[PDB]
Parts: structure tokens; C-alpha cells; sequence
């Protein structure tokens, strides 16, 4: 009993999320492609993704393979978290992540004041705009990427540091390629790897993004005190390393450490602050919004004392919104594939072992049988009508099961806190002479606001 569909040409790839709204409206909630010889199914709706991470997140929890990646050092015990393979390898890198970020203040204050001391650096950089039209992008991404830096690397970088520059351009570029056409045809088809030019073009930046990487790594390992407990991820890593010397089956080696930093620095910039850049934007479109924000940070927080977590349970209407940017944004529309490792039954479909999923979040954040106004700005989807927050099940931009994000309680904390920063020292508006700018994104891997620009005003001289 396989899901219905039509392949290889029949979908757009220049804007597939809504070419896959087509073929759910034509084929339901759970359908096949086939594309380059791998077979497809693609989950719509939170029944149909719930069913097959949950349910039978057993069988879901494995990647699909991906050969390409033994340029950048991939292996049977290097393999990162966010691409590894279902395993040992995995679920020991990833627990490992878990508990250190956790251990080094996550759940805790001491993070909760880094990131405000980041923020704060962030506003400043923001009122040295002088009130003149800017995008916020570039500032966004040394911000947040600054707070992962501190929990993988121990440091901070300066604004205008060419370093942080490049790491961030590298990232940024490696990204791109991580959805760029010649990736994944050599992914697909693998021999092509062997000839010269095609792999010396291929994750160039990604390859570009590790060695810079490697250079900070090595000056980290010159600074880094063993006497002392570890003071960030790397030195526990390396700590871990150690203890490790001699055990062929442990992932703590030399080849992992620059994957995992590398996973989790990159993933802790481009997804926060991109969330954060449609923030912001959305504000310029529903000044009401903003301004009732504003308002709510002056009765609980003020405009002076810094914001902290606790605040949040006494803020739901800041809580909604910061929600609302996130199921909006739809940041990562498609999700991450996952495989099957087993034969599987979803929504009455049998699904063969070695199928690769695609989960379509954003058919999850924008369902209309769920939301009031899916395709709306409209915060009241997550506020009832004494104002309370309440969150739907709908709400899945981490994705769920095994392989949803271990980033999400980071990044909870870094919206939160550096949202309401930002909005209650500034106040933002499209330029006076502009056109008000769109809120549709540029499809890729992840999604972006279309470029834009805005006017940051401070509130307050003391
Ligand atoms: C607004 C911010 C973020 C969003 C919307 C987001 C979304 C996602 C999604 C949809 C997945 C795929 C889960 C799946 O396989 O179904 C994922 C995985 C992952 N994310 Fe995030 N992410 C965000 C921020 C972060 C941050 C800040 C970090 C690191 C600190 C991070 C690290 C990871 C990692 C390591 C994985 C792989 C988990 C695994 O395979 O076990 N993400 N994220
Ligand atoms: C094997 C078949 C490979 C080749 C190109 C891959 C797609 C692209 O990468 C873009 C996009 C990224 C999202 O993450 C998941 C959805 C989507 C459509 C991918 C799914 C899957 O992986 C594809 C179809
Ligand atoms: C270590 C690697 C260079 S190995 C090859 C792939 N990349 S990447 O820089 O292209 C990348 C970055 C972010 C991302 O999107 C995310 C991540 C986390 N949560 C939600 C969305 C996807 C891919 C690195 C990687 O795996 N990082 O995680
Ligand atoms: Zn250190
Ligand atoms: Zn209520
Ligand atoms: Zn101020």
C-alpha cells in the first residue's frame, strides 16, 4: 500500500515548498517522488510527521548517507551530529553536546547574563548607526554567532575582527553549498569524486570553513589549562579525548572535534539570527505589534534593567510573537531528511526500508485546518483570549523525535533575550522613503527574509 504521486522534473526547485502544497492538495498527506534513483516520501501535517518521528521514531531516527562528506573528514567514528548516520557515533557526540551545553550554564544564569552582555554589545552597534537605514544581518550574525563561539570556543569576537569576517562569510557560503546543485549530484552519483577539478570545487567554502576552524582550534589547545575544569565545549571535547587515547571505538578524536565544533558553531549563527532577521522585520510591518511589545517590557522589565528568563512567564505576549516570527519565518521548511530503517506504516501507507523522509514543517506551521490565519503575521496563535500563551502541538519548527534540534533550548534563550534587547532600546521602522519591504523569504536550505532595510531610533538618552 505505498503513498500516491505522479517526478524528476515534476518539481520545482526553485520554490519547492509551494510546489509540494500543489502535490498535498493533489495526492494528501503522504506521498512519493523519485528523484535520482532514491525514493522519496514526503510528511505533511503534524499527524503524518508525528506518526513517522515518534511513533516510529525507531526506525525514522537514521540520515540518509552522504558520501561527498568524507572531504571534510567524515568516518565511521567522525561523523558530527547533524549529518551522522543513526549510531554510536551519533548518540554519543550528541548527548555529549546535551549535558555540555547544559553543564556550562544553558539551563542557568550565567548564560542568561553572557547572552545579555552580547546583546548589549549588539544594541550598541545598533545605535552607532547614528538612526540611518542599515540591514541588521551582518550585526545579527556576529551577535549570535558570539554566544556559540563562547560555549564552543571560549571567546568572543570583535565586530570588526577579520577573522570572525571570514569565519562568518565561510559559514555563510558553506551553507550555500550544502543545497547547491553539484553537492548533492555527487552525493547521488559517486564516482564522479575521483576526478581533480570536481573535488577541489566542491564545499570549497566548507573546506574554506574547517581550516579556519583547525587555526582556532590549534591556538585553543595552545591556551587551554587541563588542571582546570573545562570552560567551554572544546576543552571538554579534548578532556574526553584524552581519556579516550588507546579506544578505536570512541568518537572523541582529532577528525570529530573539528566536525562536532564546526556543527555546532555554524549551526548556532545562520539559524537564530536568521529567526531573529524575520523578527525584525516583522516588526517594521506591524509597528502595532512592536509598540504593544514595548509596551509589555516597560511593565515588567523597565528601560534600563537588562531582560532575563524569568521574565518570559510573566511576558506571554512577547512570548506569542517571538513564537509567531518562528512559525512565520518557517526558517527550515522542509526539515532535515531523515531514512527509514525499517518498513514503517504512516497514515495508512506502507513505507519501504531505505526511504529517505522529508518533513514538511512548514505544512505544520501553516496548516490551515490548525491556525486561525496560517498565512498571516498574527501573534494571537499563540494567546488565548485573556492573553495567556499557549503553545499548539502544531508548533514544530525543531522538528520532533531523537533528531530534533538539540539547539532548541538555546536558541529559546537567545531569542528571548536578545529580541527583547533589542525592542527595548530601539524602535524600529521601514525607512521614510522606502518601499515597505516583502514578507516572503528566498527559499533555500534555510529560509531568509528577502533583503531589507530599517531604521533603528533609541527610545531613551539614560
Ligand atoms: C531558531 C533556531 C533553530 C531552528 C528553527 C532549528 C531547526 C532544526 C531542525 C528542523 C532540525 C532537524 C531535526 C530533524 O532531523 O528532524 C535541527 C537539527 C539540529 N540542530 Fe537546529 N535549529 C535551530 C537552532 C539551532 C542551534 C542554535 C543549534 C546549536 C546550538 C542547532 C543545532 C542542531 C543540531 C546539532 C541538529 C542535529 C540534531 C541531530 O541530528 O540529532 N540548531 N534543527
Ligand atoms: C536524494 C534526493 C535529494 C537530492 C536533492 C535533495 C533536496 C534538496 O537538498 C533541497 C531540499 C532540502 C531539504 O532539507 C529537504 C528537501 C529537499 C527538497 C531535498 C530532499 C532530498 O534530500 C533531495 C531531493
Ligand atoms: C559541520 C558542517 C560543515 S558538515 C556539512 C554541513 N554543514 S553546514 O555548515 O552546511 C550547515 C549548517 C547549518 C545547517 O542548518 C541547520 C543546522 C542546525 N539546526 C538547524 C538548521 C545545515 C548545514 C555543517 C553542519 O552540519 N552544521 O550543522
Ligand atoms: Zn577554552
Ligand atoms: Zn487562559
Ligand atoms: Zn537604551
Amino acid at each position: 500500500k505505498l503513498p500516491p504521486g505522479p517526478n524528476l522534473l515534476h518539481v520545482d526547485f526553485q520554490n519547492t515548498p509551494y510546489c509540494f502544497d500543489q502535490l498535498r492538495r493533489r495526492f494528501g498527506d503522504v506521498f512519493s517522488l523519485q528523484l535520482a534513483w532514491t525514493p522519496v516520501v514526503v510528511l505533511n501535517g503534524l499527524a503524518a510527521v508525528r506518526e513517522a518521528l515518534v511513533t516510529h521514531g525507531e526506525d525514522t531516527a537514521d540520515r540518509p548517507p552522504v558520501p561527498i562528506t568524507q572531504i571534510l573528514g567524515f568516518g565511521p567514528r567522525s561523523q558530527g551530529v547533524f549529518l551522522a548516520r543513526y549510531g554510536p557515533a551519533w548518540r554519543e557526540q550528541r548527548r555529549f553536546s546535551v549535558s555540555t551545553l547544559r553543564n556550562l550554564g544553558l539551563g542557568k544564569k550565567s548564560l542568561e547574563q553572557w547572552v545579555t552582555e552580547e546583546a548589549a554589545c549588539l544594541c550598541a552597534a545598533f545605535a552607532n548607526h547614528s538612526g540611518r537605514p542599515f540591514r541588521p544581518n551582518g550585526l545579527l550574525d556576529k551577535a549570535v554567532s558570539n554566544v556559540i563561539a563562547s560555549l564552543t570556543c571560549g571567546r568572543r569576537f570583535e565586530y570588526d575582527d577579520p577573522r570572525f569576517l571570514r569565519l562568518l562569510d565561510l559559514a555563510q557560503e558553506g551553507l550555500k553549498e550544502e543545497s547547491g546543485f553539484l553537492r548533492e549530484v555527487l552525493n547521488a552519483v559517486p564516482v564522479l569524486l575521483h576526478i581533480p577539478a570536481l573535488a577541489g570545487k566542491v564545499l570549497r567554502f566548507q573546506k574554506a570553513f574547517l581550516t579556519q576552524l583547525d587555526e582556532l582550534l590549534t591556538e585553543h589547545r595552545m591556551t587551554w589549562d587541563p588542571a582546570q575544569p573545562p570552560r567551554d565545549l572544546t576543552e571538554a571535547f579534548l578532556a574526553e579525548m584524552e581519556k579516550a587515547k588507546g579506544n578505536p571505538e570512541s568518537s572523541f578524536n582529532d577528525e570529530n572535534l573539528r566536525i562536532v565544533v564546526a556543527d555546532l558553531f555554524s549551526a548556532g549563527m545562520e539559524t537564530t539570527s536568521t529567526t531573529l532577521a524575520w523578527g525584525l522585520l516583522l516588526m517594521i510591518l506591524h509597528p502595532d505589534v512592536q509598540r504593544r511589545v514595548q509596551q509589555e517590557i516597560d511593565d515588567v522589565i523597565g528601560q534600563v534593567r537588562r531582560p532575563e528568563m524569568g521574565d518570559q512567564a510573566h511576558m506571554p505576549y512577547t512570548t506569542a510573537v517571538i513564537h509567531e516570527v518562528q512559525r512565520f519565518g518557517d526558517i527550515v521548511p522542509l526539515g532535515v531528511t531523515h531514512m527509514t530503517s525499517r518498513d514503517i506504516e504512516v497514515q495508512g501507507f506502507r513505507i519501504p526500508k531505505g526511504t529517505t523522509l522529508i518533513t514538511n514543517l512548514s505544512s505544520v506551521l501553516k496548516d490551515e485546518a490548525v491556525w486561525e490565519k496560517p498565512f498571516r503575521f498574527h501573534p494571537e496563535h499563540f494567546l488565548d483570549a485573556q492573553g495567556h500563551f499557549v503553545k499548539p502541538e502544531a508548533f514544530l519548527p525543531f522538528s520532533a523525535g531523537r533528531r530534533a534540534c538539540l539547539g532548541e533550548p538555546l536558541a529559546r534563550m537567545e531569542l528571548f533575550l536578545f529580541f527583547t534587547s533589542l525592542l527595548q532600546h530601539f524602535s524600529f521602522s521601514v525607512p521614510t522613503g522606502q518601499p515597505r519591504p516583502s514578507h516572503h523569504g528566498v527559499f533555500a536550505f534555510l529560509v531568509s527574509p528577502s533583503p531589507y532595510e530599517l531604521c533603528a531610533v533609541p527610545r531613551h538618552h539614560h
